[PDB]
């Protein structure tokens, strides 16, 4: 049973005006969409079933894990219609782009770090409180409103602990981001989403995470054998230290995403989420280039 499954006799393509392709998750491509009874803007994740071949648990088990949450900080999910043999899925739009959009014009100041840090541990504060792991935090799944609000999406490949499974030993993920407890398969936990939060905290620095020059395959030896990475540059030493915090070889050692929204970092830098949009309109403007 697919939760929030509509009417069969609905069809998306009379209730919604589908747009331009907005994004590449997991499992699927995502397009801008009007819902044509609001005239609101929806994302509209597009599946054809027919081809699908051993995806289809999977978009299913994405679906039932936005269902279950509930927060100002998880990207919402409103339904799914089917129209012949294409899933029509459909959720929150957010209009002012992922956090790695954001940086192409430019570097983020370090109150920008710190204002979106802070809300992307919110929204792991609220994942790990209903024992929920993301398993794929990096920049480009931090998505802003464009009146500055950030929210995680794509939870292509989270993962849910119950009183049966303490812990996870699934290999999910993005290379770059993923911890080293995960890559080896070992037993794991939200503790996997503080490392991978580490990394994405570098990202938001550098513009990119650690051995991005390099092919996926080796941070399979890598990252569990290799000291973690540090963030290296002209950074403030309460950011660096943030990096180090996140990126300690050993889970138990990372603080949990509650401690770090009391970081020293985090308050002594970041600001009200509206001060984003200059980070918004500074998108805007640099996208009007020839
Ligand atoms: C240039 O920025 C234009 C806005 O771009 C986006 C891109 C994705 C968006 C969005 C806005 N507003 C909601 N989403 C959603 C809504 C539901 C999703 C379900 C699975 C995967 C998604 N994305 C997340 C961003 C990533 N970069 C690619 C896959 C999803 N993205």
């Amino acid at each position: 049973g697919l939760p929030g499954m509509q009417n069969l006799k609905a069809d998306p393509e009379e209730l919604f005006t589908k747009l331009e392709k907005i994004g590449k998750g997991s499992f699927g491509e995502v397009f801008k969409g009007i819902d044509n009874r609001t005239q609101k803007v929806v994302a509209i994740k597009i599946i054809d079933l027919e081809e699908a071949e051993d995806e289809i648990e999977d978009i299913q088990q994405e679906i039932t894990v936005l269902s279950q949450c509930d927060s100002p900080y998880v990207t919402k999910y409103y339904g799914s219609y089917l129209k012949d043999t294409k899933l029509w899925i459909i959720m929150e739009y957010l209009g002012g782009g992922s956090a790695l959009d954001l940086l192409e014009p430019g570097p983020l100041d370090e109150t920008q770090i710190a204002t979106i840090l802070r809300e992307i541990l919110k929204g792991l504060d609220y994942l790990h409180s209903e024992k929920k792991i993301h398993r794929d935090i990096k920049a480009a799944n931090v998505l802003l409103s464009e009146h500055g609000e950030v929210k995680l999406a794509d939870f292509g490949v989270a993962g849910q602990l119950t009183d049966t499974q303490i812990k996870r030993n699934t290999f999910v993920g993005t290379p770059f981001w993923m911890a080293p407890e995960v890559i080896k398969q070992s037993a794991y936990d939200s503790k996997a989403d503080i490392w991978s939060l580490g990394i994405t905290a570098i990202e938001l620095a550098r513009g990119e995470p650690p051995h991005s020059e390099l092919h996926p395959m080796k941070v399979l030896f890598l990252i569990p054998k290799n000291n973690p990475p540090t963030l290296e540059g002209n950074y403030s030493k309460p950011l660096k230290e943030f990096v180090e915090a996140c990126l300690n070889k050993e889970p138990s050692f990372r603080p949990t995403a509650k401690e770090l929204l009391k970081h020293k970092f985090i308050l002594r830098n970041a600001k009200k989420t509206s001060y984003l949009t200059e980070l918004i309109d500074r998108y805007k403007r640099w996208k009007a280039e020839q």
